[PDB]
């Protein structure tokens, strides 16, 4: 029964030094030290592991001690993302999703698949951007976009209530109401969405004062 | 007890005859004959009534039968309010002051008096009038202006809660409110204020049209 | 000043005849006789008179007392609503536009321009007349039909309030809200609308339960 | 003295090489290793640990790895159940209650007395599916079941809240309400209860429409 | 011509002095001699006048200087109720159906259709009294209690919306809710109903706090 | 048949005489003339009219072209107010009610009794005044005083209603609440109140920096 | 140097000696063995830690493996109270005013000012108990009682919620309101309050059913 | 391989060693040991540890076992801060900024940088400090302090609920609303904000009933 055993201890060191080492690189970075934080995350990641996997992707397309890049970046995102990092796979689809090409291409239908099953988890960045991406070409699907940027707005985003808003007002996906959409767009400008929500207001109570 | 029965008797027949020709020149008017409609409101109005200087009033301001003159039906209208007749001196205020001329001499003041007390005795469009009169120079008095808008709105008027409506979202004699606007402006176009609606609308929907 | 004097008086007793032929032909109706009522009524409308029309034309339409007619019910409504009387062109609309044939006659616009002019004094049944009537081919304009609609049934009328229901429900001239519309389908049924509500009721019960 | 320190380390040494087993296991299974993870959380298992119980009944009843089960399964369900973890004591209460069996059985008592017990910690799905399963034969209770699918619906779940909205409608241990039953099917069909809310309210739709 | 003329003024003379004899009877009603006002009374309604003919039961039935009797004025109450007088019908009906006996006998059948077409007219009190007779034996229809309870309520009578809210608590026509029962109790106590909803808020008070 | 036809056309004459004395009195006094209608006004009240010794007793407390004089004025509004005349006896408590007196006497409770019996009419200043009378000593009915200021509020009053929230807020008579209280003070000053306004704007605006 | 090292790591000892008797301890119980468990928290609560101490007076209370003793069991309370454990502190409060002897002995000063201090931190148990406990003799304090039963039943309590509704209805420490504490007894029978408030229920249905 | 893992092992010990002081040192504070606690914590903090450095300054600052002092305080909370440690960050912010001298020395413009940045993580009592920062000289920015505020009374500050209502009552940042914010101070004296919220009920109490 020892041959078991040892496979076990062994596969447990592993396991182990690959933790502590993606434990003392994090304890660097909030610390200070960084390209140590660097060599540690991606000798962590080179073992297979999420978490390590995750950090070397943000440390690396953040640039925060290496030059900024998004190749490896979003390489080593997809193979945190693949062992069922919520964060990694959010990043991976916002990175993936920044340019407006086509939807032709299936890496795109993986991400947008892989950044949906993230906002399921309960996410609020992903679902918001799941949201405001069903809204524009060619991802349109109004009923969904509208659910989930509501249901990202529960949870106190201002920007995802202030489209849910415009959303109410355009009269896409949901019937056309103005009363809502005028207390949403205040309390939004009240949540303090300085942009966006106060120019949408300067706008409606200027218009028949000038 | 001759001498009081006898004025009282001939008094009577001063106030029948008076009665009388008014009541045969509005059925005279109703029926369609003008010109005989006239000539019995005239002759009415010569011996000192009340409702019979407003109707020699009125068809001398509207002239359905008679060259358009504002003087005489001024007077006529100054008569008949002297006597205690509200709609007509509602009509009085509203004929002499819609000059846009200076509110200097004290005669102006008495129209404006006499119009504040015609509203009082529950007339709709005196009040309505005034709402609208009192936000405008020099007779400048938002709070009486605001209830009294205010209370011709409540009688289902359309411009006057426009106006109300208006009168919040610039926030003049009110605090500044939006979302009570928006919603007068909605209901006012219910009640189907073509002016008021078909403007603060579209102007408000301009903005979801891109 | 014999000349207008006499003038007046037998221009006072012919217009005091028709009241008092009128009045006791409505006292005839009201006690039980019936043909005297007849008679009374169409020698009163013979020489002019708003109410003794219309009180012609109710009985020759009714037929309460003589078989039923309608050319001269109608003569007699046309010739009682040009003098300005709501009830009689209210009547008179209804008469005329009660048949299916098409619209090419002007004489159909008269009457629905009537009916619209007397239904802007506050008569309740013009005004929901005239808003069955606008939502039918060829008569649509959906904003004045949902507008008069609204104000007729503000006045506890149960089956325009129960259109106004089906309006909102079938998103015609207003957006289709559906709880808005169940709600006032239930306060229809309470006010007794024994048919239409009741009706409506039972299919989204029967068909909801199951 | 010694004898004390022995007995101790021996057993914190057994719980330790079991909690090792259990963590390595379901390292595996996240990274992607699973026959090993079968193997791991078996051995685990096998010397009396609950979450590792817990894991091998999932293990052979989604047969992610091994041929699917539901002997060896519900076993380890009970096993694991009996030692108070809320998760495994809900699957065996569904695992057990899928069968249309009747519960002359006392093993269906305890079956649904430890879901109970589950549901009571705040499990949002063991809640949801006792109040589906007292509404049908023959664990009818109707308050219970409703009280639990409003408490579980208020964690955010679709389908328990469709199911509250259908227990207004019929009116099942709750007073028949209809319009507040409307509104919670709009709302789930709104969160996105794509298949049961949105074929309700298409039949509320094509109800009237054909 | 002639006939027709002297036919139509002695109608018009009979009409006349039944007029004054009414006219002479309210006026010493009014003033205080009340003989005079039976014998008035009494010979207008001698000869075929409706609201004469209602005096003369109300003068009989209260016995205001005449002893006691009920044939009479039921006799008088219903020549008035045949003519077309709203209040005088209500009057009868509610003489006639004040006896605990069932509705076999028509007469019963003609006293409710009269007191039923003439609540329908708008009268106060006849719908509070239909309201109440139709929620007892064997009158019982709940629906049309309920719903001429509320259109009675709604006028602002204190005793029928407190019957509403009996009615509408014990869950008879409409179903049991509380809530609005327990601030239509408290209004119809501010309302000054002080008999019934003061014992049903005493009640509701000693039961709470004992 | 001539006995009691000429006692009836005598009466008739009698009260014929007295209308047309009236109708003098209130005419003259429309039109400017004063003197005259005093004259009028008194031969026709001391005759046995209700409205005019309402008119007369209106006369002799303003005093407009009389010296003024409270004895007989308050002696014709008991004379008035005894033959069923609302204003008057509004009036005779105005008049009779105004001394800071005790309550010992009868007369006051008959005052007040006939107060009640007004206010149970309809008008509105009688039933503000009741419900200011009641809140005072030794006249300490806090429940009808309530009642009375609420239904006589509803019709639009500023002062009762006012009245009304000073009674929320102070604690008397119905439960000591501030919301409703506070509100109830906005849309009284809203109104037009000068106290309302002075009292809000001292004592919750005020007091804030003060 | 080393001195500070050897007392360091000889604390560290005895502290992670304690951590892992109590982590046993607690095992041996959820798994089963119930003897062992009270030895090994009896020996780790011996050398002065937390947790394990109020495991000890837990298992000296409920005496699941050794006669019931409440004298041990605050012994233990007490000294686990008095390190910062609020569920130890919260449970010593309530063992020792389960009492109904006076406050005069300052152990119950102590005891109640703990339980405080407990309820403060955020536990729900403490904040209904202190809030039955104030409102009964001789703890009278009913504003800071009505808060924390307030607060505590806003977290779900369905017995803290319905002593609110009592709190409202018997007006003690709050406005007396009636409504408000009907739809608080409803609710709480809506979330299974299965005794006290379907009781209320039942008392106000028999109160009018019988 | 050997330097890379000499290394690793290295820093990992010297992180490990700070750990384990940390824990030592809160787990003497939390037992009542507490110079013990003192060394441990500034051995802990001279190595360069985060919250270890914030255990310092608190313990510095409150002077539990050692004389009073700010300086050291402040050091130590600063380089706690600089680190990451919101807690920490707050209480430098807080400490520094205790002075009411301005804001021109840039190491004010530091800590509200910090503070602010600290209140965007979550953090209940910086978002409050931070609303009262903002609305007192020269810190003057509504907007700000108006959403600040409104965000800590979400998560149930009574605090910072009564400032929200001061701010809505006197104008300043909101629009001055007077009825919101009576409920404000209500409900926020509800929630026990004794002296505060007691004072302006008193005040609003005396003035108004008094």
């Amino acid at each position: 029964s020892l041959e078991e055993a040892v496979t076990s201890i062994q596969q447990l060191f592993q396991l182990s030094v690959s933790i502590a080492f993606n434990f003392l690189g994090t304890e660097n970075m909030k610390s200070g030290d960084h390209t140590a934080a660097f060599s540690y995350f991606q000798k962590a990641a080179a073992r297979g592991y999420s978490k390590a996997q995750y950090n070397a992707g943000l440390c690396h397309e953040h640039g925060r001690g290496t030059p900024r890049d998004i190749s490896k970046a979003v390489l080593y995102y997809q193979l945190a993302a693949s062992q069922g990092h919520s964060l990694a796979q959010y990043r991976y689809a916002r990175c993936l999703l920044r340019d407006p090409a086509s939807s032709w291409n299936p890496e795109r239908q993986r991400a947008v698949s892989l950044l949906k099953q993230a906002a399921d988890s309960g996410l609020r960045e992903a679902q918001a951007f799941l949201g405001v991406l069903f809204t524009k070409e060619p991802y349109l699907d109004e009923q969904r976009a509208v659910k989930y940027l509501w249901l990202a707005a529960n949870n106190g985003d201002s920007q995802s209530r202030y489209h849910l808003g415009i959303c109410y007002e355009k009269g896409l996906g949901v019937q056309r109401n103005l009363g809502e959409a005028l207390r949403c767009y205040q309390q939004s400008a009240a949540l303090g969405n300085e942009a966006a929500q106060e120019r949408l207001r300067a706008l409606f109570s200027m218009g028949a004062a000038a």
